[PDB]
């Protein structure tokens, strides 16, 4: 069963601490992208791993437990197959015009301004976004809407933040 | 005089474009490092520079215009003194209990729960910080003090965001 095998990749990931450092999370992935020659990458690098791991660590442990590595893996697994299906050109990376079919149909639906912002900071210069940066952005993006979600108690898609939980927001990611 | 001086490093480090983009930050960045002995980092890596130009991006042209770099560049020149003075134990990394003095100079006042955070993002091994990790910290830092003054006019310590305004504070950096 896929939950008899999750738990064997964890514990086998995890090792002696029992939770997935940015370090671990970081080796996993680049074994991973290193059997798909249609993923173009420079690779996982520790920096964005360190980001990745402090935006999913909802518990503050420093490190990712097995609930917060079994929902990040299970995105990225489910995010990988629409990076390929939308790379219509096998340039092994997302252009500009595939980036909002790919988003879309990750179900995150924006719109012309944030769509370009985000190729202005995750895209080179030829407006191409690797699968690194691809899967980086999104990991951020969901974490950055279930944090809005959850501080809009009201339902008045306004939410009002104090410098206290802005600077942990913001800096432990 | 020293102006003369900054004016002509721009110039030859922005070259044709007239802008510095993350690539060319990371080369000037990585120079200058190699000739500075005990200040120990793995090196500035593409991603580290690709958020530093972000945060630093007033005027989304998507790299560094000649103010925008020049805010930066003095901000890394004062940074870099305030490493060296609290380094005290020479290490050429930055710990757990340095650390604290070191904001301080630079005029931060955190407390020790933001510190902890910090320090499982940046650190996190020992609790040492190394030169890239460090100015990658407090440029972010200060972006994020800076922007949430900016939505905060006549200190409330509160802000108040709808979701285009979250994304664009919280996914541009
Ligand atoms: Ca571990
Ligand atoms: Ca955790
Ligand atoms: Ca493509
Ligand atoms: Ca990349
Ligand atoms: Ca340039
Ligand atoms: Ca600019
Ligand atoms: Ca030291
Ligand atoms: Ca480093």
């Amino acid at each position: 069963e896929e939950v008899r095998q999750f738990r064997r990749l964890f514990a086998q990931l995890a090792g002696d601490d029992m939770e997935v450092s940015a370090t671990e999370l970081m080796n996993i992935l680049n074994k991973v992208v290193t059997r798909h020659p249609d993923l173009k990458t420079d690779g996982f690098g520790i920096d964005t791993c360190r980001s990745m791991v402090a935006v999913m660590d909802s518990d503050t442990t420093g490190k990712l437990g097995f609930e917060e590595f079994k929902y990040l893996w299970n995105n990225i697994k489910k995010w990988q197959a629409i990076y390929k299906q939308f790379d219509v050109d096998r340039s092994g990376t997302i252009g500009s015009s595939e980036l909002p079919g790919a988003f879309e149909a990750a179900g995150f639906h924006l719109n012309e301004h944030l769509y370009s912002m985000i190729i202005r900071r995750y895209s080179d210069e030829g407006g191409n976004m690797d699968f690194d940066n691809f899967i980086s952005c999104l990991v951020r993006l969901d974490a950055m809407f279930r944090a809005f979600k959850s501080l809009d108690k009201d339902g008045t898609g306004q939410i009002q933040v104090n410098i206290q939980e802005w600077l942990q927001l913001t800096m432990y990611s």
